[PDB]
């Protein structure tokens, strides 16, 4: 029943700065023809110290989707880094890609991505307020926390 089955994702573009786009190459397979638009959405988190300073960044939506087995690049800039916190910065947060259709995401790509400085002196004392200029982000796509959710492709 599923429209769209997502099924190459690798992020790229890793590791580099925290100034460095969310550069992921989504290859989905549309298994039906899409009449809706899917929406596809960068939710980063904000903080892992208190979560709900999570952010979506940038969302792509293709109206409507064709089927077959789409490979596109989603590209979003730096999340809002007054919401990045100090003890959580100079860590590993996630990045996710959810999917919404009909209103209902069917599919939560997390992506752990480990935020450590460059300047191994940095990695060494990290200062009272966070260096995101200094900051280095290895998004680790080899670990991908696939959370699919069963929802209703047919509007039923």
């Amino acid at each position: 029943m599923a429209k769209v089955q997502v099924n190459n994702v690798v992020v790229l573009d890793n590791p580099s700065p925290f100034y460095n786009p969310f550069q992921f190459e989504i290859t989905f397979e549309c298994i039906e023809d899409l009449s809706e638009d899917l929406e596809w959405k960068i939710i980063y988190v904000g903080s892992a110290e208190s979560e709900e300073y999570d952010q979506v960044l940038d969302s792509v939506l293709v109206g409507p989707v064709p089927a077959g087995r789409h490979m596109f690049v989603f590209q979003a800039d730096a999340p809002n880094p007054g919401l990045i916190p100090d003890a959580d910065a100079v860590g590993v947060t996630v990045v996710l890609i959810t999917c919404t259709y009909r209103g209902q995401e069917f599919i939560r790509v997390g992506y752990y991505v480990n935020n450590e400085y460059t300047e191994t002196e940095l990695r060494e004392n990290p200062p009272v307020k966070p260096d995101f200029s200094k900051l280095q982000r290895n998004i680790l796509a080899s670990n991908p926390r696939v959370t699919r959710f069963h929802i209703n492709w047919e509007d039923n």
